């Protein structure tokens, strides 16, 4: 069945996601993004979690292309009035080296 | 032949060993699963959030000095076995969705 968040309503079987009732016209990444983003909200995933589960990590470093999916994201959900919904937030990791 | 090596570094799941150098670290649990979660992928940043997540069930409260001192041990432990370096804190960007 679809989730329901707020005014989001995401349905994973249909790739359909709306907001207010109106589609968001996400592409397939975005919409993974955004899949993932509800499953927890408010939880924090960071550049590089969303790299693993969306990429399999299979994104070169120095890459850009987490955060220019998160702005365009975030761009049509402000076009469907969805304003403060999506957050960029600076946070702290871990990494194990050898 | 279930563990994971990384480098000087030996984890084993079922056994809930570690050896640095072929010495058995002394963890507490946590230290030993924060470990076990960074050793799956050598160099993957992962986050305190998701560390949050994973261990301790998305249940720290804002505040909390835990995670910051079971590093600081992990850190000191692998330091007393001669391993300097390998545990990396960096700060990051994260997104978050809410309703």
């Amino acid at each position: 069945e679809s989730l329901s968040m707020g005014d989001l309503t995401l349905d994973p079987q249909k790739r359909l996601v709306t907001y207010k009732g109106e589609e968001l016209r996400l592409s397939p990444k975005e919409f993974d993004i955004l899949a993932l983003l509800i499953r927890q909200p408010g939880r924090v995933y960071s550049r590089q979690e969303i790299g693993q589960e969306i990429w399999q990590g299979r994104l070169p470093e120095g890459s850009n292309v987490v955060d220019v999916h998160m702005a365009n994201l975030r761009a049509k959900l402000r076009d469907l009035d969805g304003y403060g919904l999506l957050r960029t937030v600076r946070g702290v990791g871990y990494a194990l080296r050898g």
